[PDB]
């Protein structure tokens, strides 16, 4: 199904604001992606609270499912959603006791998506990965999407990559909700992941991130 | 140290917050007895009233300081003072909803200040904290202990709500005076209270109270 | 003619598997159930020497020694003659989680327990496979009702060797063999549990423990 | 680094004792499986304890990552473990204060893998979907395998099925030991999986279990 008022090439526009571990940050981004291939980059600029005295990379996945490959068989929520637009809430759960949330609102105007973007981290060790910079790269994932209380839900087992190869885990909890009454939820469906820095300065002031997400059944179909 | 904290203290709180998407700013002011471990604060609501969801997840966010410490316990919160202090915390509920909460602790004069944030998401829409089920915080028990040098306190929380039922809450707080060199506690415990005195129908003005004493366990309590 | 004396003896046996490692632990003990203490003599039958820290299991070696108030339903004294039995799950920081099990009986002036304990995904650099704990810290043991059935959360933590502490996670839910138990209401339970002495390897334990039921602050 | 000793047709018997929530029971495997292809099918018979008072579903992942199909750049810890063979212990950990232990200690006697499988659950909620009977089936998921603490470990974000079209969330940690010493660990990857009941009598005595399971890197490599 379609009915989108969504291009195959779409213009992003982002603003984050946040803090973590009591310090306050504010990055814009400004990048493309495909919708229907799954695919979007984007360059970020950290214009307050620069450098960062934490990792990047757990700011990322913050940095939109409309990028995400849906097949025909399987209910494109996010798709559906607009030109209205939906809004998604995020709990990020690190194995060492750190724990984020984020939420961001998504809308469109032609041929843009808005989004306004806030984190919020607290209780990171000083001596942790995130505070002594230690992350390479989120690892691929794959989110699991399913639908409690009304809901659409995403539990995503995440990884970073460490120096050393070792790795840091972090368990992801996303809420999805359309602003427009009475869209379809879809079934249990997964949706592969993979977010990647590709460039980026030595303060990590200026980033450029892309991601592919691709959604599937899983196996043994697809 | 020449005791900065004096037997009554006048207390001013201002949080900021958004929960489910909904933004709020709640005004505090009142008083305690900080070596009593005992304090009451009158909150009224200034914006994103009427709230939507349970008032009770935000009333721990609205200081250690008021919390009677016996002569063998570390007082790490009266020795950050006149400096001060500040908390993180993060409220992970059983069904999913999750907060995070920061508090920067100043003093001026007889006066704490506070300056409160406070976020939560994922609660779902027919949980007890959206339907605004919950009755109080039940009696709870803090454990302070260090972690990579910073003290931090545990505590397994419960909700009662409406037909008698309970709503579990893990809390994890982490403790930080401004003043380098404060000297970190040994492991102990914090015996909480806090009760909701008197609140209008909407929550827009709300009288809160708490009384904590910290103690080593059984059998030196 | 109430079940419950006021000094009763403590007959106990474990088996369990902790990281592949099977054992088997005897213990004989008395207690004072109205004062809510009780000490017990381990004896490692089988498995010995443990590889892992002896402090996982101690609080596996009955909530009936807990000194209960008049204001707060003593669920665990009420549960005999005939008896009760409880399950728990140790959820520790590191990943490694154990699953234990007591049918509790009663005969005479002794209480028997029959107890299985079972541990998986604890590290081999962790505290517990290199025995760095000391000792379990206070806790206090939150008492509530789920699903008809009594519940204890506890946020517990063992103390190492640095002053540094491991963090564990305890549910155990109590079921009574009669039906009709009363239930109580929601309230706390102090604990502090002990290894008085001990041999070298742990072969021979002597464990103390004095639990103290209350309403918390400001009526307790 | 040496010869798998891994047949493309085994054979596979399996045997296990266990309890949940105070109730035991002992259950019998055979069956076939092709460890190149990924593909494995068992009959289960339950030998003590039937009928089962408790959700089947529960034990079907106890009931061997052999049988998972590996590419060539991804480095095969499983069938690089025999002829010698591996073990594996398992925590379970679900949405309503249910958890599970399990453990298996896979051996190998010429076209056969021996289990002996061990399963304990504990604080099952009297009314939840697992006393109850209500589950339907696993989801698909994806098994995250990574290097922990020197040993190789896998985290699952599983869901299960309900009646009533909803889904009942556990977590899923694995560690796997080889028995033999040199075995190479392998890096980061992904392991979809597939577990499904083909066949069973009303009381879950007899049952076909039926699993398929692809090793991967994830997007957009795999």
């Amino acid at each position: 199904h379609h009915m989108s008022a969504i291009k195959p090439d779409m213009k992003i526009n982002l603003r984050m604001e946040g803090n973590v571990n009591g310090h306050h940050f504010v990055i814009d981004g400004d990048g493309t992606g495909k919708p229907f291939e799954g695919k979007q980059s984007m360059d970020l600029e950290v214009k307050e609270g620069g450098p960062l005295p934490f990792a990047f990379d757990i700011l990322t996945t913050a940095f939109n499912r409309v990028f995400a490959e849906y097949p025909d068989h399987i209910q494109d929520y996010f798709k559906q959603s607009f030109p209205k637009g939906y809004s998604w809430e995020r709990s990020l759960t690190f194995e060492d006791g750190g724990i984020c949330i984020a939420r961001n609102d998504i809308t469109m105007e032609g041929d843009t998506f808005y989004n306004k973007v806030r984190f919020h981290g607290v209780n990171f060790p000083a001596n942790g990965p995130v505070m002594q910079k230690k992350t390479l790269k989120w690892e691929p994932s794959t989110e699991k999407m399913y639908v409690r209380d009304g809901v659409l839900t995403g539990d995503i087992t995440m990884a970073l990559l460490l120096e050393g190869n070792a790795h840091y885990r972090c368990d992801s909890r996303t809420t999805y909700k359309a602003k427009e009454k009475g869209v379809k939820l879809p079934g249990y469906h997964l949706v592969d992941h993979c977010i990647e820095i590709l460039s980026h300065d030595k303060d990590y002031n200026k980033v450029k991130l892309y991601e592919h997400a691709v959604a599937h059944s899983g196996l043994p179909d697809n």
